């Protein structure tokens, strides 16, 4: 079961767990960032545009508007991650266990032990305390569980105002009528549909007249065969030619017709 | 699961009321969020603010728009406020350490004043002692009644709105309520339409860039057709596209209605 | 689900009575708005005044179509009060604390004069000492008969008066039984097909102005004869739209009985 | 029960112990290691590379951007299988609950014997431990799993952070953009699995072709019949051509065009 | 099966000097049964000892016959191996078989109450529990430093075969003179021809049965699937030991005109 | 069941179990021999060869290497029940109960008793000891089950070793190359199935012809019309002609091409 | 093969009714002189009687018996004497040897037998303790189970040894059995003057002729009665298959008394001038 391997298993030791819960969510939200980041397309481009220049001649600003983007759209791993965490409230309450004030403390008297504080607070978590402090132990659980909760309750908050105000901008700075945007964005994971399915097709018609000069035939499946005689290859195409449809765009505009992607500025010679 | 998001009263003073807000204002705040963003008439009441650039147009012709923007959104709170003031829990967990010593009923003058705040706190979450739990019952029930009568009655606030805006709205309407029903199956049918078209007329623009690129573009059967019976030459101009985005009030042309400004660019 | 709605009883003095009121009045009362908004005939006796904001038409003509209009609508409200009162867990909540301790018998005089009121308000939640069982269950049964007699003789009223209002409505209208079966079965099959025809007029219009943009529309194959089926021109005037809804109350032409509004506007 | 037998079985037993935590969780590795290395095809026409040169003229600098790729490729089997012991905390505990200081102990007095420290603490992951020590065992196992249970978090943290490294650097120093890279990734897949595919029939044509002159005829099956009578070959590959399509290939343009794979050098007539 | 395993099950018996030589007996000979199924299984043990037969004089060298006999011992050795490790894996052969051989002074975990009468007879006894309870501390202890000490070595003998696999197949690539590439041909050519071959021998077979029955009885009687046979395959005689003898035998590519020969069928069809 | 009824039960009694032991297991062994043997077909064909010469025309030695044959094939089963007892043990235990020295007795001191050494020893297996003695009652039926384990073992290697030998020898010494084997095997199979696949056409086709004469007709089922027509019988086959496909075969070489059996030299004419 | 299964069938047959008898109905009387009586009784009476079943329900038993009757000669060789002797029993002796093995091997059948005889004195492990008057009667009693706890020490030992002798008893029972099977079938293959593929030829043509035989038989029947109904009638009303035999089938009529007894029989297995003949049945149509 791999719920129990990355089950969130309380240390209880004083300046001990709040290290321990700080790797133990941190670090798969960062896995989550990272995934985030390699997955997104609008990375490798961005990336790329950075290589072909070596010079650093396209401004920060025009290309601030991409850069959010990969950040934003990559953000909900995180997030989502840390949000539940929070919610769930096994990560704070066994992080912030042990900085609980003991003079503070309510529900009982002024009965709590001072010999060695810590020692029994950090140990609140894991319910490894005699049952005198039982009230204690439990009004500090759910103390710290509320500050969580309310933690995670203003954390999903803030996320909502800032999609609210992302939005809201994006679409009144765009110098273009939203209907059109969506268009534009129905065209982008258009493209990339048709252009992923014949870069496999216009491999594979160049991967069998490849065997097929050698072996002198080409195994096949009968959809295979519609391939190879629906599509012929001639050659392959230029690297330069390659270099010309990888990178940014940016809403360039030709003779007053809008040019969609980078492709199709290409397309126009 | 619902476990996350499950009410979990933190019975303390000054503290419980403060998440009561929280774990009920941030859903409702959440769901407001999304209504709007989702509802598209808003989007164009945006892009009004921005092709004009002077505000030309008065706040008048908008405010009958706008009230059916937030209205139409507001369905999503209310029916959460709703179900959270009926369920009852967060309100009891809100108001327990107001409840005044004094009026507590139903048992003699046995409640301490000690600490009386404290011991209101802890209600909601049966940390009570076996002898004030008579106490403890009754105000159970005296703040579960309160969240349940505001339940009932912002129902009613609400669902005679329903009924005034929805008057008011065919008393104003300077067109007759089934034209009006006509009218509103034209923008369902052009908004599909459009739509549907939006996904063709991209393919097909897609496909006549990639071919250019590798030499001929790989589609399925069913998307052959697409290509044969949709050609296109090119694009359509930025102006075109901002001619048929935004607001429209009835505007007539010459005795003969028009519904969308797309039909009203139809005639030119 | 039914956790949500449901009725638990403030056991408190002048409290109870409030919640049993809101907890089955305004449910009846929002089920009351409900049917008025579904209902077509409200809206178009409101669009009345609007064409004429004269007060053309007196108050006798206009009354009749008054009565059978809140009547259709009153389904929902005497649907779900009598249940309620059936299960009379309203009355026992309500007037428990008004029932005058005088009148209660069966038992010794036993029920402290201190509060009586206050004991009599916790008798629905339970909350009542053994001893006092005997009358907390004598004013139980006492008021589950009376909230059942009320609910009962509810039904009856309602039973009478569809009765003789059914043939007082044949008795008051010229028309026999046979006619009103063929002219009301007209109504609720021109307004069908009256409807059906305005999508598909509304999609042809909705069909031509995209193609006007785009410059080719993507239909599915139904849609496709729509086209060729029904090719619009333009729309219809408002002025025409308007001599649709409304009232109207079996005018006669030259002999030729006229069943809507529309048949009205047939003849020209 | 096959898993049953894998089991960890900690040997509670000073100096000892620990050597069985590596033995146990290591040689899993390097067994893994070891697979990831012999399935990777990447590493065979390597090792042809230097093998029919028997000379190694070529230098470090080719070698050294495709090494880290057979490895890379390959070494994620030990890490998922190194990071899922260290989460479970078994191995971590049973290895290192003999170098528990015995002054470290907390949430209980002075009660640890100074007899055999190393010995009584060795004992402590088999659970058989004096019930006056029981809350010295749950102080230890619970602090020796954080330190497994960090170290294991940790661990996926620098994986997390090598490979969105090494993916940036492949895309930045490498002199093709990304999308051209997905077809030449697209294709060495799309040729190898027509490779293999034709590899079966071109054998199993010749093997008909021979088992007939044994016998007078052959045996073949009603879709196999298809195969011969579609496919006909008229005698085998000669060597110097096998060994042409064997070893490394890095992106030689040919007169302004590309070629993908070192079979498609040869294709053109190279 | 739940009667046929326990039947093969282990059953040490606690005795000095004689459990070991049943744990020998109880690892051992089903290694030895399951290395004997590797040998007679493997066909290329026979043409082996088929080439050491029609020639007679021995004319092959060590290299020819040392090449083949690892192929031999590997393909066959898997499952002596993956039965020894799995038995090591579980301990209870090796605790049976040590019982009697740890020191007595190396034990721990209780101070010198260890009897020193007849010291190997009631350490022997630990395995099959048969021990005094004043002890039990006592049993647990050896009964855990001999799990370890079987466990240990199941993990290092298999270490030590992924090291010999993994050296084994890096030294055939580099050392033959073929590319790893034309060795999958050639291996995908052995399969071929083999599944062939026994397939279109059985149809040989009975064609030649139907005939020989005909000419007895008047007639044959075939199945339904078994009339096109005796059609579609017409057979005119049989074949001389000869030919039968030119194609049973090692074979180690020998090239032909430049063009390989990959089996020795394959350089009987072209007569050389 | 089955199994009850044949279930061991050792007699505990001196000088008298291990004939038990002897005959509850050779004779299960001795009927499987004889079933291995009755069934397999070149038994019969060897003594009807015995038949026809009637004077041992052919020497022994040929022969051998079949009657190498019989007895390998038919003592599978033998040696499969034996081993299994071994294993088992029930059957050794009882056999030499009685046998074991009570000098070289273990696991306890010397109390046992020399009155009657063999007696107490023989009812050891059947739960009919003193329990002062019960100890030794563990320590004598451990000793001797595995005694009679290692045995089982031994014996099953043994076998494991001459199945082996047995057939490195036969490759090795027969003159044919193991694949003439193979088609010989593959060829042998396939005759006697066709063979006997005949017999039943044949006779039921005879029959019809009998019935036929004699009833003037005959009632026959679907596919009987097909036999009756596809294959009509002109008469019957002589004796001797019989003879000539029956007996052994080897390996006989007609005009440098092979014959597989007498049936294929009968039918080269 | 088809042999086997039905041998198998009654095996288990009687071992179940064996397994079923030993439960419902088997009470050892525990007196002198009768329980021997009564254990000889419990084993061969019902061996005796299942033997009887399997001869008469054979049918080739009355085969032999026609012919010896027919012939009074006893002219039959000693070959088909050798097929006919060695078939009954393989298909009917099997069930009381099958009865008579699992009731030794159980042993209760046989420790009422011996018990009588069981020598006092024989008696180990203790001193001899029986008066030399009811010695033979308390052993009687033993296999009752309800002997006393003091002699049960003694009564273990004795119901225990003659259940060796039962057990082993019906092992050595089932050597002879299978011994004499592998004696006679080498006998049967010797002393037969053809080879045992005509043999397995002749046994599988028997039991085509004679289930071609008894189908047709039925037919013919029918046909005949059709026929005659037809006369006495002048119409016949049939369903579809039996109106289909009476237009195939033409009546031949009544066969001759001789053609009849020409046909029943044992078979001389005379080459009819080398052509071989495996039935009388083949014969009378080969004749004439």
């Amino acid at each position: 079961e791999l719920f129990s391997v990355v089950a969130f298993h309380c240390p209880c030791s004083p300046a001990r767990n709040y290290l321990y819960g700080l790797a133990a969510i941190g670090v798969p939200a960062l896995v989550l960032f990272i995934i985030g980041i390699i997955l997104n397309n609008h990375t490798w481009n961005l990336v790329a545009e950075c290589q072909h220049r070596r010079t650093k001649n396209c401004s920060a600003a025009p290309t601030f508007l991409l850069l959010s983007s990969i950040l934003g759209r990559a953000a909900v791993a995180p997030v989502t991650w840390s949000v539940i965490s929070l919610l769930r409230g096994e990560a704070y309450v066994c992080a912030l266990s042990e900085f609980v004030d003991p003079s503070s403390l309510t529900a009982r008297e002024e009965h709590f032990p001072s010999a060695h504080a810590t020692e029994i607070l950090a140990r609140f978590p894991c319910k490894e305390n005699p049952d005198n402090l039982s009230d204690f132990r439990e009004e500090v659980s759910r103390r710290l569980r509320y500050e969580s909760q309310l933690f995670g309750w203003l954390l999903i908050g803030v996320v909502a105002i800032l999609v609210f105000l992302t939005k809201c901008l994006k679409h009144y700075c765009s110098p273009l009528s939203y209907r059109q945007e969506a268009y534009w964005a129905q065209y982008r994971a258009n493209e990339d549909q048709l252009f992923q399915r014949t870069a496999e097709v216009h491999s594979r018609v160049l991967a069998a007249n490849n065997v097929r000069r050698f072996f002198g035939f080409v195994a096949l499946n009968k959809d295979d065969e519609e391939l190879i005689a629906n599509f012929p290859v001639e050659g392959t195409q230029p690297r330069p030619q390659w270099n010309a449809i990888t990178g940014v765009y940016l809403y360039r505009e030709n003779q007053g017709l809008p040019l969609y992607s980078r492709l199709h500025k290409w397309a126009q010679g």
